[PDB]
């Protein structure tokens, strides 16, 4: 009789409920652990799914090894399963597509197939504020990028260069890390100096003199507070009743308030010029459907732009210094270019003269190859995607993960990829260049193909608009570093490994270099 079997399901259920809590809280952990191992083995038999990396702890997935060393994880996975493979990350399924075909599959994915804001909104909305970037539909983001880029013109760059140069020299004069009028040599942590130099140069040029003046006050602490809110933790715990979260949110309110204060005072005096990004968004932030951005949204977009460029740029100048510190040959070669292009230093550095410095630009270009600030770019898959020339279907609710930074470091696309060699870019010093046809998603013509193995600024609709600002900033900064200082490592030190757990792939610190003045008796003028 099978009826007697069902009685014993009932009985056995009643006996299960009566086991000691030693056994039951055992069995609450044992049952999903074994059910997970069963589900994976069954999953491995589906041929319409990319291979899934095996993991033990349910939900947590491969998070630990991915988070700590993602390029090593990808290379081991790539040897095992080829270029397309999935792995489980703190509750989500990430499908990785390595190589140029992966750049194409993700960066050029149809707007209806994937969503960046669905992957990213919790990462950034708590830090930037509401209504901008990833807290708004894609069509709003596109036009927001059009607004910001409209202030990022070559004529803006010609005016930013002397301003950035003034900040770099101010920092050499006044910062405790240098004091070039009092000290001719010294030790700095590049992960202390570069964030400060970056925010000082970016504030002065994009935000204007008033906002730059605030960082000389206690207001600087709010920037520090807000900056600590910029962490990948926000992926999992975006809001918590802790203290870190309170100063972050306070700082966002306080900083966006200072921006709205300045915006509302410029409009009441009609003090609206072409000075900085604030003027620019004030004159040009009405969407095509007629909606104006609010003063709050404009301020929030300013925080997003300044914050993103802060961490990519600061990490990149740190890496440039760290690589050059063990390459006095490269510093020497860069210095000769500076003497030739600037008539032994008797020409004032201009945006135009920066474009005549191919080796300096190639040094930035090579640093960005070896240290892509963003090792992984995410999209949430919104409807099922067929992976061309496979039987693979990526179902909706998965995520796709693209990693041009991994391809940057492959010998097949960059011979001797782990060697720093700026001369691999000889007669190719452009920050990037569209290898053919262009398309415009709402913020300007950009390259249509994204199959280049070198993609420091991504591609497609979510492509960076900061590239020329970053090269302007990095170029002025490194031109002055080169002309002012030599530097090298403390004894037995070398290039640190990256910190992949962070918001960008910044160097693991402290990472110290010893600078020395090229001209001990050179003084920097001005009052302090
Ligand atoms: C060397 C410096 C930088 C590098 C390597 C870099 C890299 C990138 C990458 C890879 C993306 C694509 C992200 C994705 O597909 O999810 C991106 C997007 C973006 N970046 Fe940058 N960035 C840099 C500096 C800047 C600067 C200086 C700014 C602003 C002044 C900026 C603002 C933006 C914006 C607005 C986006 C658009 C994101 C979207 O539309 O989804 N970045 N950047
Ligand atoms: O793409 C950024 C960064 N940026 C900065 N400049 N250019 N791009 C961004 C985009 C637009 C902005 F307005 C401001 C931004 F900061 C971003 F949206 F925040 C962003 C997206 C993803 C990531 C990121 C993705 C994956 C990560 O994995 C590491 C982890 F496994 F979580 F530990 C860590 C970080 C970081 N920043």
């Amino acid at each position: 009789i099978v009826g007697e079997a069902l009685e014993y399901v009932n009985i056995g259920l009643s006996h299960f409920l009566a086991l000691p809590l030693a056994q039951r809280i055992s069995l609450i952990i044992i049952i999903p652990f074994i059910y997970n191992i069963v589900w994976q083995l069954l999953y491995s038999l589906r041929k319409d799914r990319p291979p899934l990396v095996f993991y033990w702890i349910p939900w947590v997935g491969s998070a630990v090894v991915y988070g700590m060393k993602p390029y090593e994880f990808f290379e081991e996975c790539q040897k095992k399963y080829g270029d397309i493979f999935s792995f489980v990350l703190l509750g989500r399924v990430m499908t990785v597509y390595l190589g140029p075909k992966g750049h194409e599959f993700v960066f050029n994915a149809k707007l209806a197939d994937v969503s960046a804001e669905a992957a990213y909104a919790h990462l950034t909305t708590p830090v930037f504020g509401k209504g901008v970037i990833y807290d708004c539909p894609n069509s709003r983001l596109m036009e927001q990028k059009k607004f910001v880029k409209g202030a990022l013109t070559k004529e803006a760059f010609k005016s930013y260069v002397p301003l950035i140069a003034e900040e770099v020299y101010k920092y050499f004069r006044d910062s405790k890390n240098f004091r070039l009028n009092e000290r001719t040599t010294g030790t700095i942590d590049v992960m202390v100096t570069q964030p400060e130099m970056t925010i000082f140069t970016a504030s002065r040029s994009l935000l204007g003199k008033e906002m730059r003046a605030k960082l000389d006050t206690d207001f600087a602490y709010l920037y520090s507070d807000l900056d600590k809110g910029f962490t990948p933790i926000n992926f999992v715990f975006p809001n918590l009743p802790l203290e870190h979260y309170r100063k972050r949110d306070h700082a966002q309110k306080a900083i966006s308030g200072t921006y709205m204060s300045l915006i509302k005072e410029r409009r009441k005096n009609n003090d609206i010029q072409d000075r900085d990004l604030i003027d620019s968004l004030m004159k040009n932030s009405t969407y095509k459907d007629g909606v104006k951005m609010t003063d709050q949204e404009i301020a929030n977009l300013l925080i997003g732009v300044l914050m993103g460029g802060q961490h990519t740029s600061a990490a990149t100048s740190a890496w440039i210094l760290l690589h050059l510190a063990e390459r006095p040959d490269v510093q020497q070669e860069l210095y000769e270019e500076q003497m030739r292009v600037l008539d032994g230093g008797k020409k004032e550095l201009t945006y135009d003269l920066l474009q005549e410095m191919p080796l300096l630009n190639q040094t930035i270009k090579e640093t960005l190859r070896m240290h892509h600030p963003l090792h992984s770019l995410f999209r949430k898959v919104m409807k099922d995607m067929h992976v061309p020339n496979t039987s693979y279907v990526i179902p909706a609710g998965y995520h796709v993960l693209v990693s041009p930074g991994y391809t940057h470091l492959r010998d097949e696309y960059f011979p001797n990829a782990h060697q720093f060699n700026i001369h691999r870019w000889n007669n190719d010093s452009a920050s990037s260049y569209s290898v053919g046809e262009e398309v415009d998603y709402g913020f300007g013509a950009i390259s249509k193909g994204v199959s280049s193995p070198y993609l420091p600024f991504g591609g497609g609709r979510h492509r960076c608009i900061g590239e020329h600002f970053a090269y302007c900033q990095l170029g002025v900064l490194m031109s002055i570093f080169i002309r002012t200082l030599k530097w090298h490592y403390p004894e037995g030190k070398t290039v640190p490994p990256p910190d992949f757990t962070s918001m960008v792939t910044l160097p693991t610190g402290p990472a110290k270099i010893i600078w020395e003045k090229r001209n001990p008796e050179q003084k920097i003028g001005g009052r302090h």
